[PDB]
C-alpha cells in the first residue's frame, strides 16, 4: 500500500504504509495559513472541528 506525506502543494512524496499501519489518512482543515492538508499513514487523533478522511486505498490523501 501506499500513502502521500506531504503538505499542501508540494512534489508529492509518497511513503509506504509501516507494518501495523494498513490505511492512509488525509487531514484537511482550514487555519491562520489558509489550507493546511496534513497526510499519511496511520488515521492519527484530531480536535472537534477538523476532517480526517481515512481510507484502506493505496494513495489516498492528497
Amino acid at each position: 500500500r501506499i500513502c502521500f506525506n506531504h503538505q499542501s502543494s508540494q512534489p508529492q512524496t509518497t511513503k509506504t504504509c509501516s507494518p501495523g499501519e494498513s490505511s492512509c489518512y488525509h487531514k484537511q482543515w482550514s487555519d491562520f495559513r489558509g489550507t493546511i492538508i496534513e497526510r499519511g499513514c496511520g488515521c492519527p487523533t484530531v480536535k472537534p472541528g477538523i476532517k480526517l478522511s481515512c481510507c484502506e486505498s493505496e494513495v489516498c490523501n492528497n
